């Protein structure tokens, strides 16, 4: 199964920058969402969940097909709450109907990371919407009530190594858990992209508590929380070394997250030899907008 990137007809960098900008301006405008966290975190999570269905073994799933628009995936219990991201992106899609769904969902996550003062994430266009029958089944996204070995094995399906897994997980500096979505509650509710996931893991006094869904989570008095799979990153000594690296080197973390996140968003896609180079979008701030 090959999915070959096909550039939206006639489109170039400037077209996608306009899309980025529309996203970015709406992120700034619609600031009230989720008790003033804004939409950045849920957009990042959307881009991850639309990509995280991928299976390297048969090239099923992944961002290419834009299959989150179909009910089976839209309704995946693992995707609870992402509807808010989809709804945010809806008016963007209506303005730019020529952009593919996979391109839009992935670009939403890139835009969100950048506008939240994260690293630049190079991004490539050319995902093509595929039919409803190409929608992967539910169950390919990860459970949170697991340990490091589960994390490691799970991410092998996405062709991600220890460093890539630890780097990607630093997105958990963003947003929060919502009991009604996932059976977990709380978190810093942060909307600025930093290496604070790793700092929090190492520096907080974590207590293993049971939440109101009767699930275990790690909580601190500062109001931070870690899922069991997050905390596993300091229980496994191979992950712990990388945690410490990223806690002590913001730039390194940025650079590694950018590479891993682009890879995540591109898994499954074959880019022709004369496809455009990846785009690096200017932030609103960089544009004076
Ligand atoms: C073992 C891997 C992972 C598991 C088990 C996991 C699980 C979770 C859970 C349970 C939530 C709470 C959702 C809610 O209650 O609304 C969450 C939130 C989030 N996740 Fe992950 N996640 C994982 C990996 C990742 C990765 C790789 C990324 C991105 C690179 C990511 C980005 C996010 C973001 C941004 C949120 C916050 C959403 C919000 O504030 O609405 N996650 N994830």
């Amino acid at each position: 199964l090959v999915h070959v990137a096909s550039v939206e007809k006639g489109r170039s960098y400037e077209d996608f920058q306009k899309v980025y900008n529309a996203i970015a301006l709406k992120l700034r405008e619609d600031d009230e969402y989720d008790n003033y966290i804004g939409y950045g975190p849920v957009l990042v999570r959307l881009a991850w969940h639309i990509s995280g269905t991928w299976d390297k073994h048969d090239n099923t799933g992944g961002s290419y097909g834009g299959t989150y628009r179909f009910k089976k995936e839209f309704n995946d219990p693992s995707n609870a709450g992402l509807q808010n991201g989809f709804k945010f992106l809806e008016p963007i899609h209506k303005e730019f109907p020529w952009i593919s769904s996979g391109d839009l969902f992935s670009l939403g996550g890139v835009t969100a990371v950048q506008e939240m003062q994260g690293p630049k994430i190079p991004w490539r266009c050319g995902r093509v919407d595929t039919p409803e029958d190409t929608t992967p089944d539910n169950g390919r996204l990860p459970d949170a009530d697991k340990d490091a070995g589960y994390v490691r094995t799970f991410f092998q399906r996405l062709n991600m190594n220890d460093r890539e897994v630890v780097a990607l997980m630093g997105a958990h500096a963003l947003g929060k858990t919502h009991l009604k979505n996932s059976g977990y509650e709380g978190g810093g509710a942060n909307n600025v992209f930093t290496n604070e996931f790793y700092l929090n893991l190492l520096n907080e006094d974590w207590k293993l508590e049971k939440n109101d869904a009767n699930n275990e989570q790690w909580d601190s008095k500062s109001g931070y929380m870690m899922l069991p799979t997050d905390y596993s990153l300091i229980q496994d000594p191979k992950y712990l070394s990388i945690v410490k690296e990223y806690a002590n080197d913001q730039d390194k973390f940025f650079k590694d997250f950018s590479k891993a996140f682009e890879k995540l968003l591109e898994n499954g896609i074959t880019f022709p030899k004369d496809a455009p180079s990846p785009f690096i979008f200017k932030t609103l701030e960089e544009q004076g907008l």
